């Protein structure tokens, strides 16, 4: 390590420009060995073949991982970094190439021995698609406890399952029809008009499923929307799960979403409601789904997507808890 | 009985899901009742390079794609089915040859099916000529709700009936008066002095993008509509997409910043499709192959869904 | 004939239309059961299957429209390709999620279609590699002792549980649906391959051709010399055609590109060498991803594979 | 100036021992013309498919300019005088009937008052080549045409009007030139109709197909056929349409296929025949930027003409 | 003339009743400058990210060019006779720091020759800003400066030279100007560092966070801030770094992000500040066209000179 | 960490144990000795006169050699039998190109020094990067012929641009780094050239072959000719590709694309013959813009012209 050294021009191979006075995410997160892992750390799961639409959503733990690291770690409202110490990447979850439902498993058992393993470990996963939600939000419920989800999306996500299989549109009715979590106990924010049919919003509505539409967080703004149903669910819940699926965002916000359309949240009104989740008591993980690189501009999306786990570590950071 | 073929092309159905594909049909001369689609695949009337002859097909696959049904109604924008009527024949050389098309086809179907709402799908700006007419002289006296960043004045000695034109056909010709045109949208500089003096000269109903957003969009609907709406027996939607802000309509052939967002847009169509005597709406300058992704084909099939979604309120 | 009266009204999307032009869409029908007989087209929309990420599931999707705009007319021949009609059956429906399940479906209904239509040759539109094991199967079940053809850089003989795509070949091979010895691999590439399955072909006896010694001998001159004596062993012929077989510069829409491939107009003159043989049971063409293509350069190139495969068809001497 | 470091916008690397195109590239003053000069004739609303082959002649020049002038084969430049760009053809925006009367009579009127220009025309869509040919043909005589081309390019008329599929129908039926000087190098398998097939030979048209050409050798081919042509008229025209290239050599045509000419091939040819006596001009027509990769095609087409260039230097 | 329909070669469709920039806008001949004229400045290997910000100055033109010059709530044109094009600033394929020469010494020596100039300089990367800066203050005098970014732009000069991330550490360093006449407009959560913020703070920089600036908005933020550092000074500079709009507006720019300005707010505020009197220039830089969808980028920087350029004639 | 055996490391694909692709033979230098060739990138672009991403191909073709199979069935094994040692990418400043190229000389002249079994597989990087990675390879090992593929004859004059990527051959000949008549130029292009660098060029009795004299004669025969005259002057060979030297079609990646170029396969061959001389002391690859590039087709392209060097080196005396 000094024979190499004596060569004082001499780098490992795709080094980017570094400036001493700067400290990046790359320059915090570490490749996780065994070691213990407390708080926030990364986790990959690049399962997309479950999707309905034709998807690449198996590349942005990849590219949100570019994203993230390339980004200032420091915040200065908070006049200081994210991370205090380091966060561990403790790398993807293996998905077989072939069989969907043997990925599932493959998911849930890994994010079960690790939570168990590590209890104090607050997942930070990169979908992935939207499928994934059953197998991490069952791995927190039934290692961590009477669950509440909330749930950034478009879409009820509550499709049959015989149809596609365990398709991108079926966690939520996984979930609710084998009482992994309650109904009363989910939050959907951004539901959209034009995004859904009839039999979905009425199978959500008979599960008891709190339900804010785009059109009901507009006119009441989302943070307010969000303090008005929070407490409610807080009170009957020991863990909170944040699941983000990226398609909430509008389609000028995030054009690397496989289902794009107008109407949705924009980006700075998103990362905003993430962050004050993220300090209320016992924030189980946080997940982001539906990022797709290969129809991305660049890589907005997944930018986009770094920035909410820069506004979730900020919210944690920041908690009391 | 080969339960494992399918027909070329066809991909997930959902028994619980109702898309617009699912009530989609093709025309086959039945009596046309209320909304139902024509294509106008016309685009060497523009003066820029433009690719809007293939909207039409864009913007129905995209609607073809979309849930019919709407959250804020509980029920479906359409009960029964709606038809796609076809294209207008477009001739590939000779543009004048295809504005007579038009509009002697859109006369022709006006009048022989006097409940048929057009959807009419562009196509370039040059078509809102023939639509209009059709419209005006089969349904009598009619105002024109104008979304545009544009007056759309333009004189026709230079490049012939060119998409920049219609309106001053329009006017000069008296099918419509200046005074039932309404243009919402005109934005700062996207127009020319003598081009604005034609129009305040006309009497034209100006409302600009410093107005909108000074009023808000519906409210400056509100004080002029109900005003232009008792002088005339009808109205229709002629919906420029480049009235949209470039980064909500990056297909434009017209793109800048400092236009309407698309759920703007989307709630004043519905909102005017919900008033009486809407006779139709038209989509004009979206063109996939300056677009990301088919972006702007999904605003414009969502512009129709909120069209649909105002009509069906209507009775109420 | 109620529109007539709208003279300038036509079918949503149709386009220009030539009188005295008559291209590819102007023969080809939707299928309605009718006895089928000769070249029909199928659809097998399968891509998930790939090792890597891939689009090729809408391949049948673009390589139609690229036929269908092409002309029907050859210049070689004086004559159409086809004289009547070519029927496209449609798509084998595969499951979304579950692969295995798609590979029955594939194999029962090829079987289902040879069986009941005796004189169908299958112009087969993938979807990826990993098809070839069903669609071969069904052939050789219902037609009989089969020669393969696989023009490939390939020799597609990955192991079948350890990691589908690079398979077909080894279940083929090794559930004796075909014997290696009947098997001849054209375009084989420097690089393109593993020491272990090169090991595992020469092993069965393949006739493996590189490009080196297509370079050397010529393609055609290749063919000529190894085919005849193939098919005194078989009774059919069956055309597998990995597009990326290609050079890159020719194909930049298959997944698996590099440099030291065929160029299409000489794999095209093999094709129709080929579909002049006796008794040429069907033709695939797999490995065309349109995601990853130029415009639609591989879809047309894997078109213009059926046109020459029709014309060999249509000049054959049996 | 006293601002040794401004200079003109958009200026490029000035290399003082390098001469590009650009440095020899002169607009027309209004002097007399003797050679080669650029004509460009940014015409493609004739396309029968959508096209931006009228940039095509901006993506040319500019692909052009930006070339080394000098022959390592004629150790000199192809040009070390000058190279007059004559300016665009106005094109109507809307009247392609029209257009193609502005590129006649401009046309004849250039080569009536310069007899010794010898045109190096920038297209535009194939159907340039009615209007570009009979000027040639009425101003110099009696002209074979070498048509390099995928395609025959004798579609009728009464369906698109004159299109870039038609030029020589109208030519031929109208006798502007013979079927017999007409010499058609690289027509395509599965590119062509019977019928248009069948009407070329009826003219006596000289038909090379591409399976002729690589059974024989491109240049052995025109060896073959040239003489013969040359015994029976005045002059040469060279039309060479860049979709007689194989796509994986030109991907910016609108008519792309696999089994075309390579492109050293052609610019072998292309110089070949450009050194033979009464050369009277070329065209390059269907390159389309806005299909290319890069610029690929249009550097393909900026080469066709340093190549004619070369041969017209060595021609004695 | 002789030649009816023959024009310069790229001449586009030419309307008689509209006047776009490209009818005000001259090449410079050396005449004094009166008033705002336009300067390039190529330069972008000075950036940290890879970066073709050298071509904005092109784009930005060639957006501008085509934009109308009539501004409707001015009732008249931007600009009244002509604005110059003074060329672009010589920039040397390979020095750096050769290239910051080049500019402070042309940039001087114009603001010398002709003290009537008002800069529009288009850039180039932010590292021009140095340079641009220094001669306006060693020319003109004490000058404040309103510098739109997302970025602090005080990065240490040691680890990379003058890149395009340092202007302002050379600025305050070498006492160019004041820290407290340095007003940053739209510095970005996560876009910085600890240490660079504290140096920006060190140094009595007025810093307004997005934040801030979400709290009291854009408009009134600077009717507060600019007042009080008019007193201090002699001149404004405004430096627009595109960054500082939020990556949906401009998705052109190297260092894109969400939670940025919108293109309205931006135009509007520099619409107010080029009101004030005694603005000695503004600079638009990290456009960067091969990064960008179309041209928005671009043209979103076309409209922040039109902005200015209204906001310069209506004020005494 | 076995522990979880669903959780692999961030960005595995999938292992097939039949398999051998060259990510499984390239391992990161810890400092060992250098026995044979040796990975090292050169990230350098800004040198560039046009507007140039070449820095980022050391990258895209690492990723492209990886993922490629390293068995060479023409000669029965693997053309890496060890591992093959990826040194890294040697540090270029943002800002100070004539800097970079120190860097870059020194880096070079250090290395070959320490590790006399070294022979490099340079990743550019444009192709100004020749002359400080041709003079460390000069004066570390002695005389040397080099053959570089390339339409464009780079002696271009450095007062106009600075020591750009056109200028690397005048500097070398200049300085007399090298002699005219050991430096052997493949593939110059009819109109890619000028009148007074074909004269210079000429002046120093350089090796001039012609695209046309190429297809005359055919590219290997053409080498077979006037290598063994020039390895005759010589101890060492170095072989510059520049991936412009190939037809557009083949490599649209390159900044200067035209047509009339190689074609890949003729240049794999010849780099295979080529790396099978004695005393090849090097091999380096210049110009790939993964920017400009059809996905990545001309890394590839790269990719291969690496693996058909090794080849030709496992293949030698
Ligand atoms: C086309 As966009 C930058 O608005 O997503
Ligand atoms: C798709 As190509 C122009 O590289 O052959
Ligand atoms: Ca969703
Ligand atoms: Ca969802
Ligand atoms: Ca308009
Ligand atoms: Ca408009
Ligand atoms: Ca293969
Ligand atoms: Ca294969
Ligand atoms: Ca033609
Ligand atoms: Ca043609
Ligand atoms: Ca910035
Ligand atoms: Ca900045
Ligand atoms: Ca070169
Ligand atoms: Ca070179
Ligand atoms: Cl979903
Ligand atoms: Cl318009
Ligand atoms: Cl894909
Ligand atoms: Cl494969
Ligand atoms: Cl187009
Ligand atoms: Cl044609
Ligand atoms: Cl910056
Ligand atoms: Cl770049
Ligand atoms: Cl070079």
């Amino acid at each position: 390590s000094n024979a190499m050294d004596k060569y004082p021009f001499l780098r490992e191979a795709g080094s980017s420009f570094k400036d001493r006075d700067v400290t990046k995410m790359s320059d915090l997160i570490a490749t996780w060995d065994g070691q213990d892992i407390k708080g926030p750390a990364l986790i990959g799961v690049p399962l997309s073949k479950s999707s309905i639409s034709h998807s690449g959503a198996s590349f942005a733990p990849g590219t949100i991982r570019q994203a993230l690291k390339h980004s200032s770690a420091y915040s200065a409202e908070l006049g200081e970094h994210v991370v205090s110490e380091l966060l561990y990447d403790l790398g993807d979850i293996d998905i077989h190439v072939t069989d969907i439902v043997k990925s599932h498993h493959h998911i849930f058992q890994t994010m079960h021995a690790l939570l168990s393993d590590h209890p104090d470990w607050v997942p930070l996963i990169l979908g992935g698609d939207n499928s994934i939600s059953y197998s991490t939000i069952k791995a927190i419920a039934q290692t961590k406890g009477t669950t509440a989800v909330i749930q950034f999306d478009a879409h009820h996500d509550v499709r049959n399952t015989e149809d596609g299989g365990p398709t991108n549109g079926t966690p939520f009715r996984r979930l609710l029809d084998e009482e992994i979590i309650e109904g009363q106990h989910l939050i959907q924010l951004g539901i959209r008009e034009f995004s859904n049919s009839q039999a979905y919003e009425a199978y959500a509505k008979k599960h008891n499923v709190n339900i804010h539409t785009m059109d009901m967080i507009r006119e009441k703004g989302l943070i307010p929307t969000i303090k008005e149903i929070l407490p409610v669910v807080q009170d009957k819940t020991d863990f909170i799960f944040i699941s983000v699926d990226m398609d909430v965002l509008d389609q000028s916000h995030a054009p690397g979403c496989p289902a794009i359309g107008p109407g949705g949240l924009y980006t700075d009104e998103l990362l905003e409601a993430v962050k004050y989740i993220a300090q209320q008591p016992n924030v189980a993980g946080i997940e982001i789904v539906e990022v797709d690189p290969t129809l991305d501009f660049r890589d907005m999306t997944s930018r986009a997507a770094a920035h909410v786990l820069l506004h979730a570590l900020k919210g944690m950071k920041l908690s009391p808890f």
